[PDB]
């Protein structure tokens, strides 16, 4: 089949699924901060309460969503280019309302609550980043099927007839 | 070759590949933390100095740290066990390491180049989480290397003849 040269096509196919995945366990990391760590602190037995005090913690939340602008600038490929894009697109939408909400998610005291309105996806108030989170979630989701499925058949079609 | 059977030996040594980068890019995350948020505070640039507040900065470490256990944990693979193993071991000693300095890193105004002592690969001074952060660090470092080169031998082994 192709001389087999399908290597090619499920080296490269691979090396974008491997992108996106960096990608989508930088939000996985954000989303561990936020559910684990907001309102916490480094305990004898492990984390436990310390509330009003997230501060630094969205700091982190904010680092890790410009080390993914960074990585999302940096995806290219044709085919996906679109669910690239919109991911892009909300990658910045919510980096910039975290920013915008910085008068807030920068005083020291920063309490729980709104920690968790803004890197908390399934918060109930979700206005100082959450919603805008979510979408970066998703984007990144459709982002991440959209190349596994390609890589599935550069490799399924490994096992298939020539042509067609 | 082996009715180009090597599929089952690509997807698989392939899950290998993905489950070590998703718990490589949450050290990197950890990094991220480190070199970008310690004594920081979002800004309405971006982030800015706010030193000597990084306790739940550092939760949020901790909680990655607890993530990353969690997937070692699960990371099953006979030939590469060993490579794991060590990953795991390391994995425990760093998050032990910053439970055991909870009198420190779980204090409100955590001072930066405390942070830094925790989860600053190169910090002059790494006596709080650092040190054993850096082998986490390799460990994982050395089972992607083992991972990475075992997959390009099941894509490789594709333009080679059957058998040998």
């Amino acid at each position: 089949p192709n001389l087999t040269e399908i290597s090619k096509k499920i080296t490269e196919s691979n090396a974008v699924v491997l992108a996106v995945k960096e990608v989508e366990t930088l939000l996985a990391s954000i989303d561990e901060l936020a559910t684990k760590a907001i309102g916490k602190k480094i305990g004898n037995n492990g984390l436990e309460a310390n509330q009003s005090k997230n501060t630094s913690l969205l700091s982190g939340a904010y680092a890790i969503s410009d080390l993914i602008a960074e990585k999302l600038n940096v995806l290219k490929n044709e085919e996906l280019k679109e669910k690239i894009d919109t991911a892009k697109q909300c990658s910045t939408e919510f980096t910039n309302k975290l920013k915008s909400e910085h008068a807030v998610l920068g005083l020291d005291n920063l309490t729980d609550d709104n920690a968790q309105r803004a890197i908390l996806k399934k918060h109930a108030n979700k206005d100082k980043g959450a919603a805008e989170l979510e979408k970066l979630f998703k984007a990144v989701e459709n982002l991440s099927k959209a190349a596994q499925d390609t890589l599935k058949n550069a490799v399924k079609e490994l096992t298939s007839p020539i042509v067609a």
